[PDB]
């Protein structure tokens, strides 16, 4: 495949080994290079093919982003090219839903990856927006992880896996997702349905994120959350004009990719939602 | 009056002429330069004695800010010293106030300066905080007059005028002053009430603000409020400690002569006040 672009794309420069420190290093890296965004289910246009074609073409070759299934998707292309063992997994995403809520759709994808000297399995997320895993940990229910960022914590009952991250604080279930590998198709369902339902959260608004070092940057339409050690931020902007810049000079994602769709007029429409 | 340590502090230097220019630069150094801050009357230090000399030494020598008394009192003097004729009037604070709501007291100090040469008077207020005036006006009651930043207007029933700014598009009265002039006791009686009474807003809790040529910045206890082109932000501060990190470093208030107060302690009580 086109590794060379993928690698130039997030800062890496040649063959990376596929051990653990490596894993570590490209998480990071693809963290802070190919932001989360949902531009193409917000303008009508469904992600409905998850092939390493489709994926490379967009996030790397026309330096856009994407969303939860073309994060986790491309590297999980990536991480098999270079010599990693990998099952994609799919989750329900129970994020601040009440304790007593409608079981959520399958809506998520995740990677369950091994290095080639069988030490367990490492949970990959790299697709979940302002809150994604910033480091692989170990898929082991029970204890709390550290990651670059704050302390992660996967807890089963069964084969159900619970995802949560310590926020501000405070312990929030992420999603929950079973270890049963699922194949290309059934990730794409999935996909269809979450950039094509009329209720979904991202067909009816837009989601920015980027993860640097220092800080998580997650966008809901005119409404820029930071959150750095010891303080959180909230940007809120007047008007599209100011999300359209925040798009292309904070995001670093290439608008001229969506010539003639309108893009300032339909982000106008979900500025607060 | 020695005024070299002065020009220093707000990064001018020389003897700038008093004309209508020098007034202009000094308003808009001094906003950059000398932060609005109430630390004194938050420790429980009365803020009593506006004479030139402890002015001077604090906001000055100390590296200190200071509050409305304090910031239009030191410009008064710096004002005479080079050639300019000023009188300092005193007003009621009107900013959010009800159309119903009783008549407040007299808590704010500004300055009328008459530059030599040019006709009229100025009205000159880099004491008000956040939403402070960061150019000199005509003292003329009726038109709409530019700054560096918003619009602002004074307008006059009887002897009272208002002053009052186009905030992110809407009109905002700040507050209410006679052009009567004011002797130094009157002022310090009244900001002995400001910096004493239990009930004053600036005796319950933490307010510290600077004027950028970009940015207005107002703290309010953990909360920083700043109004851009654009944009508006709202940092939240976990603690006390990230509090004075931004006193110290961020609005560049040297806490040494505050030395064993316990600073930390006392903004830890008034974070959400």
């Amino acid at each position: 495949m086109d590794l060379g672009g993928y690698l130039t794309r997030i800062g890496l420069d040649g063959r990376p080994r596929p051990d653990l420190g490596t894993l570590h290093a490209i998480v990071a890296a693809h963290n802070r290079s190919i932001p989360f965004e949902n531009l193409d289910p917000l303008l009508g246009i469904p992600v409905a093919d998850l092939s390493a074609e489709a994926l490379f073409a967009k996030l790397v070759d026309r330096r856009r982003g994407g969303y939860q299934y073309e994060h986790n998707g491309l590297l999980g292309y990536v991480l098999e090219e270079l010599g990693f063992e990998v099952e994609r997994l799919s989750g329900r995403v129970v994020w601040m839903r009440a304790d007593d809520a409608p079981l959520p759709a399958q809506t998520h994808n995740v990677l369950s990856v091994a290095v080639p000297g069988a030490d367990g399995r490492y949970l990959v997320d790299v697709g979940f927006g302002g809150q994604t895993l910033t480091s692989p940990i170990r898929l082991e229910a029970g204890p709390v992880q550290q990651t670059r960022h704050e302390p992660y914590r996967l807890t089963r009952h069964g084969d159900d896996h619970t995802l949560a991250a310590q926020v501000r604080g405070e312990w929030q279930p992420l999603y929950t997702f079973t270890t049963e590998p699922r194949p290309r198709i059934d990730l794409e369902v999935g996909s269809w349905y979450v950039s094509t339902h009329p209720g979904s959260h991202f067909v009816t608004g837009l989601t920015v994120a980027v993860v640097t070092d220092d800080a998580r940057y997650n966008l809901r339409g005119r409404n820029l959350a930071v959150h750095r050690s010891g303080a959180t931020e909230h940007i809120r902007f007047d008007s599209a004009a100011q999300v359209l810049d925040a798009i292309v000079n904070r995001f670093g994602i290439d608008l001229g990719d969506l010539a003639g769709r309108d893009v300032q007029a339909r982000v106008a429409e979900v500025l607060d939602t």
